[PDB]
């Protein structure tokens, strides 16, 4: 009856107020001053209010909403002591190994769930391979993604978050079947009236996000990283057809082909594949009617490779545009295309930092090649996209050698998650 | 030496004035009065200045522009009398032959050369085989389009007219192979500073026209019908995708489909296929490097189907912005795509006009069907365009009931020229 929340961003903090409303939890956050003054600005805000704040957009999502307290806010991970019976993981996937590793042996040694809210692929075995030196039997659960969209409307009051949108549906897997916890999180998403799949594995879990498959040819290729790295002549968009966004038939064929490379990687699990055209389309965002076929949404893992394609290039064009949204007297939509790159950017000590895109996207791919190297599954175009971010990454020194940089540019990062992957995968 | 140029609008003017500056001949230019409020304003517009006008907006076109008086401007075709040696039509592919009957014998008799500046697919063929009776050798000139851009700024003084761009490239055949008057016309060209490839034959020359396989598939499926019949809600554009304009996975296919059975028919008269993709791509409008490859464009007529489709559509979503134009401070380029339906019009005696688009392409396919059924070539995609422009014309009538219409709403239109085509093929 102890939780340790794990992040103090708007997740973690829209996560606490289900725990609080929701379960018999007494609630601990755990944040980062020593690394973060997002971290710090938030401890500080907590501190002076006492509370904790959710409020909603559509008053459809009512149930999420709150004003709460915490039992307590830690301020960095290496002052958590005690025993804590779950652990919430409501941070970046890639700081899941680096965040447990400086947890007491007396912490480590009481959990008995380990709740992964936002994973990539392989999370769940990173972390089941961890914490097994501690519990001989830990339970490891992985979702497919957060449960919607949190941000904060004002950076200076970071306690209050806004809750704009949650998804259609979610996925979620246990390293233990119908577990009491799985059950519990069942009737829990019941009660939040959001639903939620339960798939036979955490790993099963991961493959259920689209932005595993779309995230990295978006982002890594020569236009995406020219604009986060060194930046362009007048504003350019991520979703936008080229010139003005890197979509481009060469994107979707990369597309494609990190999609075949990962369900050959997913057959070697016996995970079943995802149709991410059908994904997208009655999961993501919808389309018209008259845009694309059902047949050939239906049909799409067997279609043609060209067919494939052409029917992804078809799908990212009908979303230039909210075709839903309602038009103006002169029948233009909203522009639902120009969501701008992030750059990379001096934080507050004027440190270099890469965005969350594609940093995050960095470790997704590395450890996905990882797993692929121990299968025997040969990734050429994975590959490739970590080559072009490696070398984006040297160009930024080679170009700025009079400037701080963050951890982010170095090599070879992320060598404990590997080592943890294979020795998950040679035990099984 | 007498020249018999049958029209008055813009393009007539302008190839008036390359006759004037560069031929021996004296002109006549007849107009139709007796059925034109737009004819009859530039009757009397000439008759009170005695000087038609080509300016020009580029000064690279400055061969082209002049000031000029024509030897005599007749009001209506009936008027002509006398012998011509050449005719030049000027006017609509559909009036071709309905303008021609109404000529005299004498007047006929006399003709060695008709050119036709904006020939449809056939349209030789019916000028060949109506003039066959009164001239034993009649020679037959087809041009692909017209060489240009030209209209008319300000409609109350219309003999005076602007040429705002000139065509990459023109093509023509003669019935004649080499003739002296195909070697001036290329002379003729070459001193224009156009460039004009002579082809085989009128056919071959008339199928160089984009517009032909493009027009049908944009304006006769139900929502372009819809848009120019009925009206919309909030504006829609022509060269939109869908909800915007009708550019549609389903749009594509069928001009695939009937880009193919226009190139059965081709075959059946060993006329070389049309690469449609390079034409719109190299000879229309280009496109970034980044955007087709090359060896695409190169090889598109032996590419699979599902691949010649996608890089239609591509080229479709390419053209929404102008790539090559100068971007603004938010990265917006100009608008390309935003090209309004013009709807059915009342003229200025109240009667119901349907616009160029898509009256002229309901003569245009309906002469490639005929042609297809002489032939024995099916041509499904091309029977149901008709069909829809039918259904459309014939809704009109029954819900406007009340309005008077142009003939252009009746069937079964264009007999004589279909039996025209008929009798050519009969004899070859």
């Amino acid at each position: 009856s102890k939780l340790l929340m794990i992040g103090t961003g708007p997740v973690a903090i829209q996560l606490a107020n289900i725990c609080y409303l929701k379960s018999d939890y007494e609630i601990d956050m755990v944040g980062r001053a020593s690394t973060s003054e997002k971290s710090k600005r938030l401890y500080q805000a907590y501190k002076k209010e006492k509370q904790f704040e959710v409020k909603i957009q559509n008053e459809a999502h009512q149930h999420l909403e709150g004003k709460f307290e915490i039992n307590r806010l830690y301020k960095d991970v290496k002052n958590v002591k005690g025993e804590y019976e779950t652990v919430v993981m409501a941070c970046t996937a890639d700081a899941y190994y680096d965040t447990l590793q400086q947890l007491s042996l007396e912490t480590l040694q009481s959990v008995k769930h380990v709740i992964l809210i936002s994973p990539t692929f392989g999370s769940q075995m990173i972390v089941e391979q961890f914490m097994s030196k501690f519990s001989q039997d830990i339970e490891v659960i992985s979702f497919s993604t957060y449960l919607g969209d949190t941000r904060i409307v004002d950076k200076e009051a970071p306690n209050h978050v806004l809750t704009t949108g949650v998804k259609k549906k979610l996925y979620m897997g246990s390293t233990h079947s119908n577990s009491t916890m799985c059950q519990r999180i069942s009737a829990l998403a019941e009660q939040l009236k959001i639903q939620l799949e339960v798939v036979e594995s955490p790993l099963h879990a991961e493959t259920r996000n689209s932005s595993l498959y779309v995230h990295p040819p978006l982002f890594m290729n020569d236009f995406s990283l020219k604009a986060i790295f060194e930046g362009t002549d007048v504003p350019v968009y991520v979703y936008k057809l080229f010139p003005e966004g890197p979509i481009t038939m060469t994107l979707i064929r990369e597309m494609r082909l990190m999609w075949k490379e990962m369900m050959a990687i997913l057959q070697a699990f016996r995970v079943p594949s995802v149709n991410l055209l059908q994904f997208m389309v009655k999961e993501n965002y919808p389309v018209r009617p008259e845009t694309l076929d059902e047949g050939d949404i239906e049909h799409f893992e067997i279609l043609p490779d060209i067919l494939q394609e052409y029917l992804l290039y078809v799908r990212y064009t009908a979303i230039l545009i909210d075709p839903f949204s309602q038009p103006d007297e002169n029948g233009h939509y909203f522009d639902f295309s120009a969501v701008p790159f992030k750059q990379v950017y001096k934080n507050e000590q004027d440190v270099v930092q890469i965005p969350r895109m594609p940093s995050e996207d960095y470790y997704r791919t590395a450890m996905i090649q990882h797993i692929g190297k121990m299968l025997g599954i040969k990734t050429p175009m994975i590959d490739q996209f970590l080559t072009r971010y490696e070398a984006s990454c040297q160009a930024y020194k080679d170009m700025h050698q009079d400037q701080q940089l963050s951890s982010q540019f170095n090599t070879n990062l992320f060598e404990g998650d590997k080592a943890l992957v294979t020795k998950f995968l040679e035990i099984n």
